[PDB]
């Protein structure tokens, strides 16, 4: 994890969950990103990206504070903690954990400065999901739908 390397303007390739219904089109938890910000030195993250609601694409900010580490906070479709499982000049992971007020959803996010992912990268990303209980069968590819404006 280097940190100078987590701003930056990334595209949403892949997500998973256990609850593949927040991920599917049409979910809270679809996401398309654009670009995060470090609030100087990253003790804050902005995080701007795309949800596609009821057909339009809405352009949202959210800000998210560090709790500990590269673990951070964020209200959004209700209580989560990102954390920054992984990042490289190319590639970056995060693991969310979603609390809607009636069940947890673990998910992650695969990032990247193109628009995929290598076998190498994916492998990566598919063992990380692994290690976390997240099913890699709930991967969708969420860039061959980002049809909102770049």
């Amino acid at each position: 994890i280097d940190p100078s390397k987590i701003p930056g303007e990334w595209r949403i390739i892949y997500a998973a969950a256990d609850n593949k219904d927040k991920i599917v089109e049409g979910g809270p938890l679809r996401n398309y990103y654009r670009r995060i910000e470090c609030i100087n030195d990253c003790e804050s993250l902005s995080i701007t990206f795309y949800l596609k609601d009821q057909g339009t694409c809405l352009l949202l900010t959210e800000v998210a504070k560090r709790q500990e580490g590269y673990v951070y906070v964020l209200e959004f479709y209700g209580t989560n903690t990102l954390e920054v499982i992984h990042v490289s000049e190319n590639m970056l992971v995060t693991y969310v954990e979603n609390y809607d007020g009636e069940r947890i959803t673990k998910m992650t996010e695969g990032l990247a400065k193109g628009t995929s992912f290598t076998p190498e990268e994916l492998e990566k990303y598919q063992q990380l999901n692994s290690e976390r209980g997240v099913p890699n069968e709930n991967i969708e590819n969420l860039i061959k739908t980002d049809n909102c404006p770049p």
